[PDB]
């Protein structure tokens, strides 16, 4: 199967080569967020270290790792940069996106230029958009309308179009593809580089032999289809996780640094050592653990996924209800936690750490954006759901 | 006296006016927030509508309200503006200052400037800005050093300076006197038309007639003169409160606002309609009713102010300390539901919402910085500390 | 009229009566509530002290005390013990039932006995007893069935019987009225001396001159009868915010006394002094400042109830909507700050205060038992929704 | 030792913890209640092979691991918050034992662990005062007071804990247990006071296991401080298994006993949204506190299994793992036992209910030793670079 992952030494060495990359976007992170220009150098700083390339198996020269490792690497990334660690994950999605979607022909081609060509992977895929038009021709199908948080788009090599028809249809079409216009409409609180605009679909062509046909494998009459499809919604979830993690660990990171580089005691304190404050020295470890219980529940739940993904079969309603439930699971906490240390911090920092020049708030502006993606209590009340029901959570 | 207060049918006037105002600050907000420049323009508003004078005796051409009624109109203003509501309620306290402070002939001579023509005071008084020196000459005394968090110094027209606490030097000088250097270092995650950059005394001379006496009839033997110098302190943090409260009604009104306009429901949700989700109804019901808990002790926290200020002596320690202990209290509760409002408000809201053109976080912004000024779990502590040991709060 | 208020000077007179009054039931407290016996002679020490007469006009030898002052003399005795709190605040409550359904003559009547023979007054009020049969007879009403949560009746001297049919039937019987029941089947978690057993109705008769007629006065056409009778629900809400705070005042002094008292230090501490513990004195502080919060929103509400009930009208849609929106503001903060205070404090406490001979859990049984009455989340909805829609709350 | 059972091996385990908890489930308030000593329970899980789950098949246990020890504990504690703490402190006694006992020592205790139904119990509380050790030519002579002795008023093998440490049979004479237990939550726990009249601690029975530790360079104190860290472990589990038993409680009282608001939308309160959401944000929050409290058990078995004593960095990082692990499981299981009530409604606080026992039982043994000290030292750490050391 895909996604096979590397020993735990050289996994190791990735993580290293993480690290290195995160220490360059931790240091110009204030600078690019407040210039708000699409993240074409850093897209290329990614492809440079064969973080791109890294969950694509080694046949076709990516790294072979598996996703639990892929999205570890992620949240060495979102830590130092929340913009750049959502296209990482996002480019990793986009790839299980086409992986599940796309025939064994067309998943070779994908394989090939993103493992050894140095291509990104965006998608269009916001089910919500109204106005949008779409007819079928001999040569392929024409697409009109106006799609939005159109996520790495406009710095993708190979674009997934979505399209939430009576009967869906799925295509991957190159850049430069004519009738695409993106537009320069993404000014928003956090995540502001990750290139979410909004796209104009001018008469664009979806190739007949460009749309992905994966799924045509799976019985479109026991439900089989359904949830071989709804595996791309649940690892949507779980990169969510990740990515709200990583954030997390970032702020605490950045707020433990600020405190012992620029701390001063507060003059009612027993120590003069800032170090030493007993409200301090609480938060931030009580922060600490809420996050390594995400972490590690998070890294629980995405195994679980690995191991849903390869199974023979689609799977069944309680197996996909039962790793719904965990990646619901996961989502709630991380969620939870990551809201909460990017916004408590400060209690720890101070009034001096609140200038833009420290930009402390960089965690919680791209923390508090994407939680708002999908809305918490409709996930935490799956759960509930399940446990007063029995009844399990449907691709929907 | 002082602060007596103006009828239940004027003060309904009185908000009806800083309703106004607050309607224009609130819709150009964000573009003024961006532009980062002194709230000149804003301070001339606050002048021609009369609020600047509101807090001032009518025999001064000043409404003659009181310190509650101040208060609460400054609420109004920090709903629409966190900025201009922290120079409106930063304006009344260095009244309250300088009356604490000042002779008879000396409040004479604020008043009569403050209540009819137009004077905006600001206050030097940061107590941990080191490398300060003052030396004592024929003329007065000449001050170097740079101050910092110079709230509204650099558009006020009547500057209070105060130095030392031991044996302190207090003056009051106008904007035009010679050594006086505003440095352009405020860049803040919020509060940042509040003009709190720092400032530069080259030489700047305090004459004797400017340095304030009012102290003097209070025994220094005692502890009556640093007790009735310690209102101060305490109206500072009480103005805190009703800042904080206020931003907390403005986030919370911005946020209904855009779910009424912009809101379209969860497609999980029951119903069709944004305003009948269950989620967003109890989560903005549970905001709402600490919203009223904080303001209900903030106005009987200011109305105990008003009390002690009025007292023909000095109030004892223990008066001292119970009017401490209580705005512990409101400092407390306002820091905490601003910061819930501010930072949850968007679960309600949604992903549009987090657009910089909607500009939601600019409450959480104000709110979570100038909650930083001093420690929360110390305002905690000391209540708890007289609850354990019962020591009452002291002046410094 | 009724509910008029004694003079400052005299209500601390009364605050001194309760606090003797709450030193000998808090004394009491564990004993009498491990016992589980109906609470007759703490109704005799109320009514002694002159408590059970208090909000009745002096003309009746009551004190002529105002429903504030009323529920803050219940706040202290529910302090010291939460079920004789709770069973005196429903003892006003009932005199505020009858107020609103009783005739003029019939108000006298009770006032008489309540203002002058010490009287105690119950109430069969549960609207969600099914099977409960009510025929007319030549001499009055027959009822039939078995009503629960019958607080206070199986002490109470004057008992009101609420039926909830086509037209509602409200009477007020003796005690000795055969037919009356009492099964000994209460023995709940907390609040276990309020005698909130099941009584049986024996074919009981309801005579024509007992059935109250006050509601007639009001038209039953534009919803003044409805708004009029809604006030008993609102005051029961009221009573149980006073309830809520009480119980959370009893539960902080008690933890503060353990810690002053019996408290150690722990080894990881700085000071060997228990009482300068800074997370001890962070959390008292924290919860006293929650309280006092929840405390100026109680009284603030119920000075408007006060205000609605003298109407010399029944409230308008907007009078009535706006009362419930700030009791149901009261009753969040009520129920949040009560758990989390009767919850929190063994945090401080420690493990030798689990002994059942401390009994600091009597509070959290107290609180965590009434809170469950009507579910939060449903007031804090209420309050939303109308921010979300405009609609005020309503009778139901 | 503790090498663990296959994977399709426990799964068997897991049903017999199932029996065990559904029959004690069925008495818990009874029990509770009753307040007696829980001779019979610990008999119960003596005769299902609870009890020598963790001891090597080669003395006829089961041959389990500590990381699926404390799994079975979760599932008894999920069912009776005071029998589950009988048996992870048994459990936990076995690795003080198996940490502080010599070669031939830990033989003895294996035998009879294993082969003879032996349930170990420890007078460990370190906030005594008037404890008097005195030596003799006899032995050693122990008097005093000690309190908070889990577990001792139903061994049969006693360690105590002075270093002098030892292990008694539960006939050794001077033991006097008062029957002082009278406690919010974990009531069947034992935990009263033992009075030592002049007990005599053998020569032949003192521990002699950490001689072969260094005492110079901190190694003795670091694999000593694994028995600390153990105990801090047990109590994750604990907290984590009385919070699993809440949740279900609750959600079994809202299926079978609950009752629509009139205000909801519904008539079905299985479909209420504020329970749903409530329980799920629960359900979640227990999830977590899981899977960091297996994380960190499997990190302390490979500790206990490094032969020679952890360093100052790796004792240091489990510790960190311990304590968060104990603090998430602290914050979850106070809330859970205490939120559960506003969804279960107001006749669920019926005592014939006793939903309460969870709330008591997990709030009891939460201030067992100060949950903000044990974050404080994570934050600490953060600030300082300095690891959690053996105090």
């Amino acid at each position: 199967h895909a996604y096979q992952g590397v020993s735990d030494t050289e996994f190791s060495e990735w993580e290293q080569v993480a690290a290195r990359v995160a220490g360059e976007l931790s240091a110009t992170a204030l600078t690019r967020d407040r210039a708000n220009q699409n993240p074409i150098a850093e897209i290329e700083l990614l492809r440079r270290y064969g973080l791109l390339s890294f969950a694509t198996a080694r046949e076709f020269g990516g790294a072979g790792g598996s996703l639990v490792q892929a999205l570890q690497l992620g949240r060495i990334i979102a830590a130092a940069d929340g913009s750049i660690g959502q296209l990482l994950v996002y480019h990793y999605s986009n790839g299980v996106w086409t992986y599940i979607l796309g025939s064994p022909t067309q998943r070779e081609y994908i394989s090939r230029g993103v493992g050894g060509h140095g291509w990104f992977q965006g998608s269009v895929s916001n089910p919500r958009d109204p106005g949008i038009t779409v007819t079928r021709t001999e040569e392929g199908y024409r697409v009109n309308g106006k799609r939005t948080f159109a996520t790495g788009v406009a710095v993708a090599d190979l674009i997934t179009v979505l399209l939430y028809e009576a009967e869906p249809i799925n295509a991957i079409i190159p850049s430069e593809r004519d009738g695409l216009r993106f537009n320069d409409d993404w000014d928003n609180l956090g995540q502001r580089l990750t290139a979410s605009g909004s796209v104009e679909f001018d008469n664009v062509l979806l190739r007949h032999d460009e749309v992905l046909t994966g799924l045509d494998e799976y019985s479109g009459l026991d439900g089989s289809r359904e949830r071989r499809d709804g595996l791309r919604a649940l690892f949507s979830q779980l990169i969510f996780v990740h990515l709200y993690l990583g954030i997390a660990e970032g702020a605490l990171a950045a707020g433990v640094a600020y405190i012992r580089d620029k701390g001063r005691p507060w003059p009612e304190a027993h120590s003069t050592d800032v170090t030493e404050d007993p409200y301090h020295q609480q938060l931030l470890g009580r922060l600490s653990a809420g996050i390594a219980a995400g972490v590690a529940l998070a890294d629980s739940a995405t195994k679980e996924f690995e191991q849903a993904l390869a199974f023979g079969e689609a799977p069944t309603e309680a197996q996909w209800g039962a790793l719904a439930i965990r990646v619901d699971q996961a989502k709630s906490v991380a969620t939870e936690i990551s809201l909460d240390v990017t916004h408590n911090i400060y209690q720890a920092t101070g009034a001096r750490s609140t200038a833009n020049s420290v930009g402390l708030d960089i965690y919680w502006r791209n923390a508090r954006t994407h939680t708002t993606h999908d809305p918490l209590p409709y996930r935490q009340r799956e759960i509930g759901r399940h446990l007063l029901t029995d009844q399990w959570p449907s691709p929907r």
